[PDB]
């Protein structure tokens, strides 16, 4: 079962802890109280719509940076999965060059700098908080870390009904953002210990973490990075908004020392 965290918890050793056990048992948590201006969440998720209403042609100019980063129409591989995107997200030439090629009106140029400021805000807090809880020296570990936007479009036919969107697997990153769609949901993620499946239902108002693939590899395998999928529910349309704080860009990443010992060996 998935946790839920109040950012907003008094004792800083409370809340590290809850983040710590969280992302060690399940790798992943909500949070609720995270400092996100609703009203901003609701216009990005608005501006999503909108820009999946963009031209094809348009959309195609959404080119990738990273391989993956850029647009991706559904093919037979994943048929109901169209998703948009933008590498280095703190980057605000990296926003506007995104914008410019969606022919973002001004307006949504400008929810979406607010937007990935608040969400990248929000991602290095939750980075320090972890690095806290282990009492790390290291608390400006992700500093030089890339960040990177993608939104997603679902969209599940009849047929598609009582079975999985896409398939299941890890993020790559070390730490995923998830606003998901309020309206709909259906993500699920594997329990480790019984390889039985739990659901993170889309809550209002609140955000999905999740761990990935760098967080084990940066925690010597104590940060768990989470199998999860989304399953169709409804023949409907999905919209969902995800921000990946990536690992090391040049260096390739091992953990800091204080991780790794003779009763944790390297990995
Ligand atoms: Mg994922």
């Amino acid at each position: 079962m998935i946790p839920t965290i109040d950012l907003e918890e008094v004792s800083d050793k409370i809340l590290n802890q809850k983040i710590r056990e969280a992302s060690e048992r399940w790798g992943c948590f909500r949070v609720i109280n995270h400092g996100v201006s609703l009203s901003l969440m609701a216009e990005m998720k608005k501006t999503v719509i909108d820009l999946f209403q963009r031209p094809y042609e348009v959309k195609v100019r959404n080119t990738d940076v990273l391989l993956g980063s850029g647009y991706r129409a559904p093919n037979e591989i994943n048929p109901y999965y169209e998703a948009l995107g933008l590498y280095d997200m703190a980057s605000p030439h990296a926003v506007n060059t995104f914008c410019d090629q969606l022919e973002a009106s001004a307006d949504q140029r400008e929810i979406m700098v607010k937007y990935a400021k608040a969400i990248n805000g929000l991602a290095t807090d939750l980075a320090r908080k972890l690095a806290e809880s282990y009492g790390l020296v290291e608390t400006d570990f992700f500093k030089e870390w890339p960040s990177q936007f993608r939104i997603n479009k679902y969209h599940f036919k009849p047929e598609t009904v009582g079975k999985l969107g896409v398939q299941l697997h890890t993020d790559s990153g070390f730490l995923t953002i998830l606003q998901d769609d309020e309206n709909v949901g259906g993500l699920e993620a594997m329990d480790n210990s019984s390889g039985t499946f739990f659901p993170i239902d889309p809550l209002p108002n609140t955000l999905a973490i999740n761990l990935g693939d760098m967080a084990t590899i940066w925690s010597n395998g104590r940060l768990c990075n989470v199998k999860h999928r989304v399953q169709c529910k409804e023949a409907t349309m999905r919209y969902s908004i995800a921000s990946f704080l990536l690992g090391p860009m040049d260096t390739d990443l091992e953990p800091p020392s204080e991780f790794v010992d003779a009763e944790h060996p390297r990995l």
